RNA sequence: UUG
RNA sequence: UUG
């Protein structure tokens, strides 16, 4: 289907409507710059390769390129792997861009430079150069960067990749950058501001340095100014799991008054871990339209309660005041200052370690008139009592985050203690509504009445507590809307068939990891507890071990989506027991099931048979499967979707159109498969996706692949098999050459295991000419 | 250093004392009986294959067979391989064993049979044939049995293994079996007890079958019996893991009261799982030596409140009483009949699945002068209020168990709703540091000194599996003045005091592993040099607690010998540019084992050795995806004698092992990638005595790698499942193996020749590479 | 392989 | 691969 094969071992895309050609060659392993680009390409990807230099022969005829992205090919020694350490820094000879008359977009971070490249053409509106070893910067190098727009200098001097300096920038080394817009400058060892900078900048990222003091002038130009970024100068160095060097003094970052008097586009400003003790109200005397401000990781414990210059902030959408606790206190309740209460525009506000006992209701009482709050997060704070119906003058938030708390009767898990969270690497229920989260808390018994006053509640995360008690339906009596209800980390013991039943609207429940009382003989189980959840779409009971059931069926008219992994239905299908063979054949709209990690070395017969009828996506992954009867896929007439990876098959079936004339997506992967059997694939017409990677086969015949088949195959994955490149696969070699079908990997992992000479090789490489003579 | 290579793929032991040849080829995939077995053979072990039949050929040179072992090489299907099913039947040929003059034991259980084989020799004493299809004896089946002692026939008929009909047994069938001793009919489809049965039997087994009645002489003439076990017969079925038919009407199994009077010497007595709602005492009228006596699985609530035939069982020294509650019932208390004060000889006493609210002290009183009580386990009863003083009157006793219960403020964990407990198979704990209260997998969310007031006689506390979720800062544990063991895993300790368990001032180990909530949230304070003020502790297991972050630098004990601290992140706490915990260990000043497995640690940073205690001996970094290792740094454990490196993803090994170790004596590097050896790996390394090299990638060795000084002190090798190429660069290393006395395991399973092409799949001990030498 |  |  194709008149010749593309051998470049990198992925070539036509975006014809903006004229792009796209060559991203990103991880293969390259020790040069493969011959054969397409002239006409605009974007060129060379990240994670071993290319040791460049040179005028590097693009010479790749005249239209704009876009270069050509990082981490020397990555300095601690950021880099330590089992392939980049030996030597690239080398850029002479006129390697001189030519790129075009070149938009020039990325050489991560490569060991010491120094700015020179000779870059004017057309450069974008140079990123972090994570080299450049820490001095000089007006004379930037002269070739007149029309530079976004300028990336960071990660060159910092605990991961050191310079043992002060960073250097000399007296208006920036100036002259008339359409500069963006400057990062962030953990890099810098200790002032440095001066001046262009009027015309936007963005300012000058956080993870050594600067102990701001001068009044040091923004005075920067009236355009829409994003600055001070963190971590000073920083609260308390339990940080990085090094952390403190100013001296206990000082925190001085900023004088009036140091942000011109910067009246300001829209963000991010001074977390400054070591503040105060916020003045005078710093925003003339700025009406910040909307985001970070202030987490200070020390303003007292100012919260104080807290003045939140009256110069009507228009503040996003206010983080997160870890600001003073060391070794344990503070009664929470004092928030009412000058909250002014902050008309508030969305999301953050409060996280504050760290106190008790929340009361009137403690919040600032924010009872805030329209627009969204978010109100006041997650770990080791709050040990909370009434939760206070949260009844909350309606109209959509999350209520109380998560890891002590209370008895999505951000990234490292968060505001990572160095740079927004450090570039080299390559849930909120949409159901009102949120309670209360995950990770001590609850350890529930009862109706701790939900009074919450009926407007979609949502209500209960993960991770301590709840071991037997429902009976009484429990969640308020919740009349509650479609969501995270249940999992807990231990729930289903004695009674009538769990859950009062949560009338639910629609996704997570019974997960509630393992405890499973996994101890003799107890009773009521695995019917569905029956009565009238709009029940999806339940997880993911590893909870459950290898014996009081319940022979589970019922339901409207669940679709069943997760039943990591439990033990082989031993409830022990062969000669047919006591459970049904257990989900009354779920009769069920279209999703799960059973991969339950030891099903084997199923029985009836397992099957006893499927519900609109089955459509089947996992039995992880089981150990050594062994599986495909002609009993004839009883799973709706059946779409069949997961058998990382199992223990050796054999596929004689005729899968046999099997199952609906299969579209076979998944085989990681399995013991040797060979394919004569005639596999014959007729088998809307079979779509067939994934045979990490397997044993040596040989693939057209017999078993017909192309009437395989040219429907949106993707056919082939990878890490033990091909055996003889004249025998001359039909295989030709075909995958030319074939339009998507087979990923094709440059990195399609390969010959012998005979001896082609060992290592390519199969979209390798030439087979002499079984023709 | 052998003349005659040993190629025969069973292993080969010889005990001259008892004049014993031991032939085990268990689970060697073989298709026949190998050719070369010895033939002094008295031993021999062919379980787990697919030999389909056996003929006089079978054994013909092995005259002095006393026991064969020729079970599972045609299990019944349901209870076999679903992978490779047995085809057909075993079959046996005439005259197959009336060769064998001395043949004392054949075993051809899981072999499909339909019929006793005949032609057995007179000398033997035991014949087993579990899990067949024989479900029919007859007298004249059984003659050839004369000296028969012992007779497994169980497992033929029952829902793993149907027969589908009842099983039958011809009237005096095993009456002239005059030296029967042990006599198991056991998963049978039994219906009555076979009579008469010869008064010799010691044993008999009768347990899951359908015997509803027992006569009054069924057991009249068994007076030298020792065991009698009929449990199953009339089941319990509630929560029953296995299809379970109950007698109809409720109806429990009918014993006669006087069923048992012949029966002076019985020892065991096992009624579980018969549905009884009384016991009777005159059943134990003649019986005053009985010892054991299983009643647990029936319907003896209210007996239990009762119980007068205890006053006839004052040798008793087991009484299992557990899963009689009444179904649907949550008692509030346990009712002890004062009737179990007589059981002066009791030291074993189960109560589980009694089921109540509140256990109180008086409800123990029947128990108080017991003198011989060693265990007491009032496990899963779902007890919600204990006051755990009472344990004050129970200091001799050794173990309280009360294990899985909802108090708030050793056994299988399949076994009281398991088939068949004592089922054979085709193949074949901190008790010891004194007085042990199990409270784990309970509701325990808070702990105060109080809850342990009168226990200061405690030895061991686990805790496991309760609901901690607690600073402890020293002051909870205050009377538990002699706890040398406390197993605190599975909690949420909050190690935010480094004065937590200092109380605990005899503590040799300390559990705290799978605590890993509050080390899972960012930001939160843990201070892990908690281990300074323990005195004693020997052994701390800190497993699975996701650490990522430690607000202390240093871990510092005087004592601690072993540190288990695999499942968390040293990976973070080492990031490369960090140097604040390279140290994290080095002042455990007697610390000889750490385990860091699984600590994510794909490389180590340069530090981490220098930083190691100084008389480390045993290192795990097993399972840590580790793709490099700089060797020569072992230079800095000087005393290291075990490095496990296993499941990882080293591709070299070092040039020369002894210049990076004067001590190393066992080096662990199974599964990794390694392809090949250096050329002087092992020279010199005199220390070196266990190697495993199995599970990775090898495909040549020579002998400058293996210099034969070094071998010879190997008490152990391991060199399978690797890639070996068999060619004629490899005469060293197939000679070698065929003629060295060092051990290696797998030669006959798993060390094996991948090429080339015509020696594929080969074993190189049976290779012959002469066309190398023409 | 810029966490 | 008798649980
Ligand atoms: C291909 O490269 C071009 C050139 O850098 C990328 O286009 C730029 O995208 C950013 C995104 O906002 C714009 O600000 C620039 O102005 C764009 N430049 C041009 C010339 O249009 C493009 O995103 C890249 N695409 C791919 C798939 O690599
Ligand atoms: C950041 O710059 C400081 C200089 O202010 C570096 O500190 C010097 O480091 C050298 C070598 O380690 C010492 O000999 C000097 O005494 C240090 N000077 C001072 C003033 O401390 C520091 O190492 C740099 N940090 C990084 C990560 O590059
Ligand atoms: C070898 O076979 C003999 C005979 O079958 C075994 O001897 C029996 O051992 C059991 C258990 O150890 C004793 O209780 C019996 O009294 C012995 N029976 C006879 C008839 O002597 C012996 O154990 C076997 N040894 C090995 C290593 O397989
Ligand atoms: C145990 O024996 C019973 C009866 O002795 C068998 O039950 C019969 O089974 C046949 C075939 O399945 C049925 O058609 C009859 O209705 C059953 N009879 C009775 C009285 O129940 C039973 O199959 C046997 N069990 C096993 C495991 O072999
Ligand atoms: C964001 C807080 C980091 C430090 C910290 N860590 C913990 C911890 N692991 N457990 C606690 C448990 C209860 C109260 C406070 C803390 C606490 N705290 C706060 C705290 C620590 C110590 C003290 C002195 N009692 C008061 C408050
Ligand atoms: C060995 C016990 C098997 C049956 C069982 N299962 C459970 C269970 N999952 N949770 C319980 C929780 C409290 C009390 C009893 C049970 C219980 N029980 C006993 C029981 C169950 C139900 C009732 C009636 N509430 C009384 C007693
Ligand atoms: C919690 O607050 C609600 C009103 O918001 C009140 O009805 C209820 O009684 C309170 N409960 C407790 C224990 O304070
Ligand atoms: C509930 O909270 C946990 C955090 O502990 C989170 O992992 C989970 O995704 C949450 N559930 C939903 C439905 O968002
Ligand atoms: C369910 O249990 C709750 C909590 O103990 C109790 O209030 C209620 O009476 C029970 N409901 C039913 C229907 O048994
Ligand atoms: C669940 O099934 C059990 C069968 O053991 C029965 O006792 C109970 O009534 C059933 N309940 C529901 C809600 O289906
Ligand atoms: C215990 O139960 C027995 C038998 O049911 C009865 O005779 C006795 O009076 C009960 N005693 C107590 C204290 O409950
Ligand atoms: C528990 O019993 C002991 C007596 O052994 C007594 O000292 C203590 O007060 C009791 N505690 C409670 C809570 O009943
Ligand atoms: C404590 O009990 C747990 C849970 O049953 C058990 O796994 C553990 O091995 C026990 N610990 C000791 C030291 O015996
Ligand atoms: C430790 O905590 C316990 C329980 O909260 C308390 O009784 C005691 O005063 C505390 N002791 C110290 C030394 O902090
Ligand atoms: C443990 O180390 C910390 C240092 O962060 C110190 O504050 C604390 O007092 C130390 N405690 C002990 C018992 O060494
Ligand atoms: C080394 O320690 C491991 C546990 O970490 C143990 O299993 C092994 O037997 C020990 N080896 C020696 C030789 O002491
Ligand atoms: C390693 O070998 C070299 C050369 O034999 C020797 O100089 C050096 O001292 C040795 N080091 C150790 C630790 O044995």
């Amino acid at each position: 289907a194709r008149w010749f094969p593309k051998t470049l071992p990198c992925d070539v895309t036509l975006d014809v409507s903006k004229n792009h050609v796209i060559v991203d060659c990103t991880d293969k392993h390259l020790t040069e710059i493969p011959g054969g680009i397409p002239t006409n390409t605009t974007n060129l990807t060379l990240t994670i390769n071993h290319i040791p230099d460049i040179s005028p022969a590097s693009f010479h005829r790749l005249v239209h390129l704009v876009e270069i992205d050509f990082r981490c090919n020397c990555v300095p020694i601690r950021l880099g792997s330590k089992s392939n350490m980049c030996p030597r820094r690239l080398q850029i000879k002479p006129r390697s861009f001189s030519g790129l008359t075009y070149l938009k977009s020039l990325y050489l971070d991560g490569n060991q430079l010491l120094e700015i490249p020179q000779g870059l053409p004017p057309s450069l509106q974008l140079l990123s150069l972090e994570a080299n070893n450049i820490f001095s910067i000089r007006k004379e190098q930037l002269t070739e960067l007149a029309n530079i727009e976004i300028l990336y200098l960071g990660q060159n001097c910092y605990y991961r990749n050191p310079c043992y300096v002060s960073y250097s920038i000399e007296k208006d080394a920036f100036l002259n950058l008339t359409k500069l817009k963006v400057l990062s400058l962030k953990d890099n060892n810098v200790t002032t501001v440095p001066t001046v900078l262009p009027s015309t900048l936007t963005e300012l990222y000058l956080y993870n340095n050594m600067i102990a003091e701001i001068q009044e002038d040091d923004f005075n130009n920067l009236n355009q100014l829409q994003i600055l970024d001070l963190s971590g100068n000073c920083p609260r160095c308390y339990n940080a799991p990085f090094p952390c060097t403190p100013c001296k003094n206990n000082s925190p970052l001085q900023i004088p008054v009036n140091a942000f008097d011109a910067l009246t586009e300001l829209k963000v400003l991010r001074l977390h871990s400054n070591s503040l003790q105060h916020v003045p109200p005078r710093w925003f005397k003339n700025i009406n339209n910040l909307q985001e401000l970070d202030l987490s990781q200070n020390f303003l414990a007292k100012e919260i309660g104080d807290a003045k210059f939140l009256h110069f902030l009507p228009n503040l959408i996003q206010l983080d005041l997160s870890f600001n606790f003073e060391l070794q206190v344990y503070r009664a309740s929470m004092n928030l200052s009412q000058a909250f209460s002014s902050l008309k525009s508030l969305k999301i506000l953050r409060i996280r370690g504050y760290v106190f006992k008790e929340l009361k209701s009137f403690q919040l009482s600032p924010l009872h008139n805030l329209q627009n709050l969204e978010v109100l997060d006041l997650g770990t704070n080791f709050i040990k009592i909370a009434n939760l119906s206070m949260f009844k003058q909350f309606k109209r938030l959509k999350v209520i985050d109380l998560s890891v708390n002590k209370i008895s009767p999505v951000l990234e898990q490292l968060y505001y203690f990572r160095y740079d969270k927004y450090a570039r690497s080299c390559r849930s229920c909120y949409k159901y509504g009102q949120t309670l989260d209360l995950s990770k808390n001590s609850i350890f018994f529930i009862k109706s009445s701790d939900f009074q006053h919450l009926s407007f509640l979609k949502c209500l995360n209960l993960s991770g507590n301590l709840i071991s008690q037997t429902l009976n339906g009484s429990e969640f009596q308020p919740l009349a809307e509650l479609r969501y209800l995270d249940f999992s980390n807990n231990r729930l013991d289903l004695l009674h068939s009538t769990a859950f039943e009062e949560l009338r609207k639910l629609e996704v429940l997570d019974i997960s990891s509630n393992s405890h009382y499973f996994q101890s003989e003799g107890i009773t189980h009521m695995l019917n507890f569905t029956k009565n959840l009238k709009v029940l779409q999806k339940l997880m009971m993911n590893d909870n071990d459950i290898s014996s059931s009081t319940s022979r069926t589970m019922e339901s008219e409207s669940l679709r989506t069943l997760e039943f992994r990591g439990n033990h239905l082989d031993v409830l299908w022990r062969d000669g027991d047919n006591r459970y063979l049904q257990l989900f054949k009354n779920l009769l709209k069920l279209e999703e099931l799960d059973i991969s990690k339950n030891s099903l070395s084997f199923l029985p017969s009836g397992v099957f048979d006893g499927m519900p009828p609109n089955l459509k996506n089947l996992s039995l992954a992880k089981n150990g499967l050594k062994s599986f009867i495909w002609e009993k896929l004839r009883y799973l007439k709706n059946l779409e979707t069949l997961d058998l990876s990382h199992n223990q098959l050796t054999t596929v079936p004689e005729r899968l159109s046999n099997c199952s004339r609906s299969l579209k997506n076979l998944i085989l992967k990681n399995n013991q498969i040797r060979s394919l059997t004569k005639y596999f694939l014959q007729d088998a017409f809307q079979l779509r996706y067939l994934d045979l990677s990490s397997n044993k086969i040596q040989m693939i015949q057209k017999t078993s692949f017909p192309e009437n088949v395989l040219n429907n195959l949106k993707m056919l994955l082939l990878h890490h098999n033990r091909f055996l490149c003889t004249c025998d696969a001359v039909w295989f070699v030709w075909w995958v050459q030319h074939t339009e079908v998507t087979i990923p990997y094709l440059a990195t992992d399609v390969t010959c295991v012998g005979p001896g000479a082609h060992k290592g090789q390519s199969v979209i490489s390798l030439d087979l000419y002499t079984c023709e003579l």
